[PDB]
């Protein structure tokens, strides 16, 4: 309970990635709690770390790899693990022809290089709102 809780990781190719630190220090300074190792992990290590630390908002960075199947390994275990409310959103250089199948697989944000930091928190903000309302909208 008590602030919006993030995880930020890093998944795909082991590069220098320099987005994320940032956006998890961007979210810590407006006040969100964060997770964040700065280490790569798989998509079964994020599902596991955002349900075992119950957080309300993964972010995924992805500097470069195989985003659709990345995201769709991680989407499918995160619905294993009766996780699939959770909102999950997406930075990094996606191709445009990437963009909808990505959606698809139920990401609610792509953000790209172009995207301000001041935009990431906002969307993070009302997802973390919504994940909120929806679960404390169940007895």
């Amino acid at each position: 309970r008590r602030r919006y809780k993030v995880l930020v990781a890093k998944m795909g190719l082991d590069g220098h990635d320099r987005g994320a630190k940032v956006v998890a220090r961007a979210l810590r300074d407006a006040g969100f709690e964060v997770v964040y190792t700065g280490l790569r992990q798989t998509p079964e290590q994020v599902a596991m770390a955002a349900v075992q630390e119950d957080v309300d908002v993964i972010g995924v960075s992805i500097l470069n790899g195989a985003h659709l199947h990345l995201m769709k390994r991680l989407m499918a275990k995160l619905r294993e693990l009766g996780a699939d409310d959770i909102p999950v959103v997406l930075g990094g250089t996606i191709p445009i022809p990437d963009l909808e199948p990505l959606r698809s697989l139920g990401i609610r944000e792509i953000f790209l290089p172009g995207t301000s930091l001041g935009e990431i928190i906002e969307k993070v903000r009302k997802l973390a709102e919504e994940k909120r309302m929806r679960e404390e909208a169940e007895a």
